[PDB]
């Protein structure tokens, strides 16, 4: 067993996650490393195109409905992701189950709790590290992201997404690099 | 609290569930009762039309993906269903979470268990009675339906779907009628 690391980037919209994920992937390749970039929702599947329609406000879904649909989109990619990590390929993943929970809880729907919202993604891979880009609807998403982060300060590392692009990139590298060495370990699951 | 009963019909395809559900609804109305008929998957929503495309083999979904999507389609209707029962309206429901489990387990996918498959539908209403129409892919769906039925012989009543239409209708009435009187009770959940 020689496995890659599983790195998740989380945060509110506009936090520069998309760019910082491409940069981390570039640093890992500059270290001769094998790495793939995954982004959720995965819009390339049939369900992902439905989700894209949802995000464009062309189709509607209730809170619990939408929660399970975004989770199904993640569950769909677990065989591919497990194969890649086991081959030794690192995964950098932009948004994951935590976005799923935070965006679902921020809707304030009746009869949803955090305990309920954790059921949908059970069995999915657990990341070796979650990088949270810390920078209204987005305001309550951040509140949930803070509660998740403080629930598990082992997994969650918080970067200052207000600093410069190159500066954030540097701080992310400094957190992630020790993990790349240390994991080559059993897979962890939610 | 004066609530209606929640009756689920389950079984393999071709078991006459669709007709027997319309007949039960007719008997309840003939008893002056308020009743609505619900069928899953609910093809009238945006997600339900996606599911219809799935069943027509026009879109694809992996086992775990499909499981959560069919479950989201059920979760979507829970506010409506709870409102109806609380108003005293009986619900006769053709297919439910149990079909969801059975059809999902019959695919024989890797890394699915019955324990996993029960997570998606948690929080949904639990029926007061499940009528199982007892009459290859459909062969393993029946095997799962038998295991579910024998797990909980309080809830599950098994009818002989080989007898005549009018005869099955009679046997279903004889099981359901005592429940209609007795529930008018707290709601039960999965
Ligand atoms: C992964 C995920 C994303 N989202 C949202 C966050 C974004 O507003 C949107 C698309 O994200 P994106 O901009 O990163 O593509 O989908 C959810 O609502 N639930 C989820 O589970
Ligand atoms: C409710 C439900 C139905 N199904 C299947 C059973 C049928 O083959 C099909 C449509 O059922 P229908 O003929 O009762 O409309 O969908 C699932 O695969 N999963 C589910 O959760």
């Amino acid at each position: 067993r020689i496995r890659g690391a599983f790195i998740v980037f989380e945060g509110c919209d506009r936090a520069g996650k998309s760019l910082q994920s491409r940069k981390l992937v570039e640093r890992i390749k500059a270290a001769g490393g094998d790495v793939d970039l995954i982004s959720f929702p995965d819009r390339s599947s049939d369900l992902g195109k439905f989700i894209d329609r949802y995000l464009k406000k062309e189709v509607e879904m209730d809170p619990k409905e939408a929660h399970l649909v975004f989770a199904a989109n993640r569950q769909a990619l677990m065989p591919l992701m497990m194969k890649k990590l086991l081959k030794g390929t690192h995964l950098v993943v932009d948004r994951y189950a935590y976005s799923g929970i935070a965006y679902t809880l921020a809707k304030g729907a009746d009869n949803i709790t955090m305990e309920w919202a954790k059921l949908a993604d059970m069995g999915e891979l657990r990341p070796d590290c979650v990088i949270y880009f810390n920078l209204n609807f987005q305001g309550k998403v951040s509140k949930v992201m803070e509660q998740l982060a403080d629930e598990d300060r082992d997994l969650w590392k918080v970067v200052d997404a207000s600093l410069t692009v190159e500066e954030i990139s540097e701080n992310v590298w400094n957190l992630v690099a020790p993990i790349l060495d240390n994991v080559s370990k059993s897979l962890m699951f939610l």
